[PDB]
DNA sequence: CGGCAGTACTG
DNA sequence: CAGTACT
DNA sequence: GCCG
């Protein structure tokens, strides 16, 4: 990154808009930041700033003030509430609206939340693990977690396929959580396995808390045995084999990469989800799907790329 | 002007 | 439904 | 916030 002197100032404003609920402006900042981090050289001119995709008049103006002034005046008028809103929205299950409500009600600390806030079941678990969920784990621990799930699943049916996705599959040295995708090549024996799989992982003591228990998605908390272990976020998704490639693609990410790929599909009259890539998709004038297209056959991730007219990208090159 | 990805889960 | 979360 |  040739422009840290810019981005680290911009990230502060981005975070402020985000925790305050200004989602679209924060998205604009996030895109301008990544564009700046991918630039090959320091941006040294206003029109050079305007050069880059994701940088407009407003953003170029801010970069010009930073190079001349070494500073961004807007940083000095960020509301005093933002550090507290960030503290609160780092509770799993509390977002901008809950954080703002707690702030309005006078709460200022996690002690205030603990002693006085009404918490959902999910939020109470997030608060209990507040520090642990802000920490990343070594890649090698994510391996142990994936393998724990795989062995529990394969105890029931040796034919079950289990793949760690997310940042793990993209090759990162540390992971904020573990994402495990499960399917069965026969296209049938994936059904109704959650109850037994989750029960098995609980009997161990491995699964410590459940955040979400849906028919296809589980989100929760695990901890490996022994001393020196922290609680870690674990997501599991079980999908039919017919959807494996799109589910693998979705779950491997990155989030930015998925959104960019899905935006591309839309421009070409298609739609991409975790379930399928569809074509001949009819939408209204607001980009809204009003008529469903046809599912396209996507036996492998490469097929999704190919049908989108894209060169194949290995997971490591999807880390956007 | 208005979209900015598409979906699952919770209560 | 609105809110939050996942990639 | 940016961009079509
Ligand atoms: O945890 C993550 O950030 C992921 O899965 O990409
Ligand atoms: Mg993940
Ligand atoms: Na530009
Ligand atoms: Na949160
Ligand atoms: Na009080
Ligand atoms: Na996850």
């Amino acid at each position: 990154n040739h422009n840290l002197h810019i981005t680290e100032k911009l990230e502060v404003l981005a975070k402020a808009y985000s925790v305050q609920g200004d989602k679209w402006r924060a998205l604009g900042y996030a895109k301008a930041i990544n564009a700046l981090k991918s630039f090959h050289k320091p941006v040294t001119s206003y029109q050079e700033a305007c050069s880059i995709p994701g940088i407009g008049k407003r953003m170029a103006e801010k970069i010009i003030e930073i190079l001349e002034s070494g500073h961004l005046r807007k940083l000095d008028h960020i509301s005093e509430s933002v550090p507290v809103l960030e503290l609160f929205s780092n509770i799993w299950g509390a977002g901008t609206k809950t954080a703002q409500m707690w702030y309005q009600q006078g709460f200022r600390s996690l002690e205030d939340i603990r002693s006085q806030a009404s918490l959902t079941t999910q939020q109470a678990i997030g608060l209990k693990h507040y520090s642990d969920f802000l920490e990343r784990m070594p890649r090698e621990e994510a391996t142990e977690i994936e393998q724990t799930v795989q062995k529990a699943a394969q105890a029931f049916n040796s034919g079950l396929l289990c793949v760690a996705c997310g940042s793990y599959r993209r090759g990162k040295a540390t992971c904020g959580d573990v994402d495990v995708l499960i399917t069965h090549p026969d296209g049938r024996s994936h059904r109704g396995i959650f109850s037994r799989l989750l029960d098995s992982l609980r009997q161990e003591g491995f699964l410590t808390d459940d955040l979400v228990k849906g028919e296809t998605k589980y989100l929760g908390v695990c901890r490996l045995p022994g001393p020196g272990r922290r609680h870690r976020r674990l997501d599991i998704i079980v999908v039919p084999y017919s959807e494996f490639a799109c589910a693998l693609l979705y779950f491997t990410g990155s989030a930015h990469f998925n959104r960019s790929m899905r935006a591309l599909a839309k421009t070409k009259g298609m739609s991409l989800s975790e379930h399928a890539l569809s074509t001949a998709v009819v939408r209204n004038t607001h980009g809204a799907k009003v008529g469903p297209g046809r599912v396209l056959p996507t036996p492998t991730e490469k097929d999704v790329f190919r049908l989108l007219g894209l060169p194949y990208r290995e997971p490591a090159e999807r880390d956007w």
